[PDB]
């Protein structure tokens, strides 16, 4: 992971992550990831392993440089704060994010 | 600055899933997908970004033309209406593959 390392000016908007990152011989490229498909919500708190916590979790930001916060339905539907490190897993390769 | 349609063709809509056949950079056609659920909101029966999971509320998705998602969005009052947005605004076909 690490994605922080290579990238900056990054942003969350729903579950897309978008970043500037540098490539492997020199400049940036504008890339984006849809964390949908890596992080679930189970029981209130985003985790690695699943997919699909937008459809149950709400005001999805990035706080810091790499951590995704958002507000997700427990499994008895009430809303809690979550917080997951997306450098755990989200890496730059050439310039583009990807899962590691 | 989005604008996938101007280097894909036979376009399609399904759910919240976009399809479409793009022209790699260098030559020669790829086809991908994009959920636009992890992008695009409805607020109040209007289909914005700057959010997610539209497609909870919103049903009879179809392409409009060959960039415009329609759709009927549940108001407030829990109607149905009409809706569209131009998903030209941000995405993007990157050789050849649909990006945010
Ligand atoms: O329903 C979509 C939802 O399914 C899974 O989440 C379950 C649970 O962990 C959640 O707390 C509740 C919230 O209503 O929903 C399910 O029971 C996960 O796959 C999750 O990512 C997804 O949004
Ligand atoms: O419930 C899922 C729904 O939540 C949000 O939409 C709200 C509002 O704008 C809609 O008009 C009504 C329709 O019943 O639902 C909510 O109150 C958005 O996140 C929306 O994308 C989502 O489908």
């Amino acid at each position: 992971g690490n994605f922080s390392q290579a990238c900056y000016n990054s942003a969350i908007q729903g579950s897309v992550l978008t970043s500037t990152c540098i490539r492997t011989n020199g400049g940036y490229n504008t890339s984006s990831y849809d964390l949908n498909s890596v992080i679930e919500n189970v029981d209130g708190s985003l985790k690695w392993q699943g997919s699909n916590f937008i459809e149950t979790c709400r005001n999805t930001q990035l706080a810091g440089s790499s951590e995704l916060a958002a507000e997700c339905k427990t499994r008895a539907q009430q809303f809690v704060s979550t917080k997951i490190n997306l450098d755990d897993h989200i890496a730059a390769i050439d310039g583009t994010l990807k899962y590691e």
